[PDB]
DNA sequence: CTCCAGGCAAC
RNA sequence: UUUGUUGCCUGGAG
């Protein structure tokens, strides 16, 4: 049976292959990916009775603070490596149970699905008419997952008592906080590999229930959001669907994030929309903001790192992040943000530069003309002030760093289209 | 298409 | 330090 399939070796060697090449930091018991295999050579006689039998309780996770992207903080759960090994060998024999049946609509966490995917049916209903969002989150979503109503749910299409047991064994597993193991009554790790796909059976339910009241939407995760003719309707579904996930599911939503404004006025998955008759998509405010927070750090103040490393350090970054946010379709910012990216740049290669001997023995060098290279050498203004000036545009332009090695973002926005 | 390494994004 | 799912981007071996 399924237990049975589980445990195959085809499907362990997947798994195995899987937590090495993810290559986490260890959970509680120390033990690395470097020597998984090694360790399963030692204890897999113990391991594989134990827990077809039923009696294997799982080592418990350690907890690990990280900052999330809005502000706060994340507790992670770390399980051992062989906790992660097992948690991937249930995860790829309950995908193909459970995912075929997820809802349409449903685009997070699920092979051959993405956040592009989301996106693109969430413009599709404002560019039909449908112009109001009802924007929704749930309040520490994985933490507050009530484990009986999982349960329930898993049980629906795992009829398997063993699994079921192994399942809510490790939602059971404690957490070690300086040698002592603290029991968890609800919520499921975060960093356990088979996390995410319980957290999807548990909305299942809710992409029933929209699905059956006829309404158009798109869920990502917790983040589901329901698109609507007018404000009234997006007002009046927002507390129904509220009051059904809380008393029914047993989820919390946040209010603080959780909203019915305009498309165009919120962010859904680091994008969000325009005013325009046909909604075009646009960057989120706080998209634009956190890459200039990147480039800011990656070209050096007080840092320090060689010229072309930084070219090819921004160049990996850049190149990489317009790999996901090339769905938008407006070029006029990405234009300006690439003008800003050479001008941060330039106060790089200027300080590079500290006396006025190298200034003009560079300058000229260039092929900047002599009477500009005297203007502009011996200045009392500023690095960020001289960036912009004609003199330091014309000497190292946008021809300058494209012949010096960087990837103009733009063009890698129309070369992915 | 599977596999390897480096990365980026969403949650 | 930093786990996880999922998707893509760049290079390499079949
Ligand atoms: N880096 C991550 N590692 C592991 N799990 C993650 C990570 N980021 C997000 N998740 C998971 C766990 C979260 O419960 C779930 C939904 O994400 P998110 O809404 O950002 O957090 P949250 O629902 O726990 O708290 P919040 O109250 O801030 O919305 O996605
Ligand atoms: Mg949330």
């Amino acid at each position: 049976a399924l237990l049975e399939r589980i445990l195959a070796r085809d499907n362990l060697i997947t798994a195995l292959k899987r937590v090495e090449a993810n290559q986490g930091a260890p959970g509680i018991d120390g033990v690395s990916t470097d020597q998984l295999r090694d360790y399963i050579r030692a204890h897999w006689s113990t391991i594989h009775a134990q827990l077809l039998a039923g009696t294997y309780r799982p080592a418990p996770v350690r907890r690990v603070e990280i900052p999330k992207p809005g502000g706060g903080t994340r507790q992670l759960g770390i399980p051992t490596v062989v906790d992660r090994l097992i948690q991937q060998a249930i995860l790829q024999e309950l995908t193909p149970i459970f995912d075929p049946d997820f809802s349409s609509s449903s685009f997070g966490f699920r092979p051959g699905r993405n956040a592009h995917d989301a996106v693109r049916q969430a413009q599709g209903y404002i560019q039909e008419g449908y112009r109001y969002v009802v924007d929704m989150d749930l309040e520490k979503f994985f933490d507050r997952v009530n484990h009986d109503i999982l349960m329930s749910r898993v049980a629906r299409k795992v009829k398997d008592k063993r699994v079921l047991k192994l399942i809510r064994a490790y939602l059971q597993a404690g957490v070690m906080i300086e040698g002592v193991k603290v029991q968890t009554e609800e919520g499921t790790p975060q960093g356990g590999p088979l996390s995410p796909l319980l957290a999807n059976i548990l909305l299942d339910d809710l992409d029933k229930e929209l699905e059956k009241r006829g309404l158009k939407f798109c869920r990502y995760a917790d983040d589901c959001n329901i698109y609507v003719k007018s404000l009234r309707a997006g007002q009046r579904v927002k507390q129904s669907i509220q009051r059904f996930l809380e008393k029914t599911l047993k989820l919390k939503v946040n209010e603080e994030k959780s909203a019915v404004d305009r498309p165009w006025k919120r962010a859904f998955l680091g994008f969000s929309f325009t005013p325009e008759r046909k909604a075009r998509i646009r960057l989120a405010p706080r998209s634009i903001q956190r890459l200039k927070q990147r480039i800011r750090q990656l070209t050096n103040p007080n840092w320090s790192i060689s010229m072309p490393e930084r070219i090819h350090r921004v160049n990996q970054y850049v190149m990489g992040w317009i790999g996901y946010f090339r769905l938008v379709e407006t070029p006029s910012v990405l234009q300006t943000i690439e003008g800003w990216i050479r001008r941060r740049l330039r106060l790089c290669q200027w300080l590079q530069w500290k006396r006025v001997r190298t200034r003009i023995r560079e300058l000229r060098a260039l092929g900047l003309k002599e009477t500009a290279v005297m203007e502009i050498a011996n200045t009392r203004k500023g690095a960020w002030r001289t960036t912009k000036t004609p003199q330091l545009h014309q000497a190292l332009g946008k021809t300058y760093w494209t012949a010096q090695g960087l990837k103009s973002l733009t063009q890698r926005y129309f070369e992915l289209r």
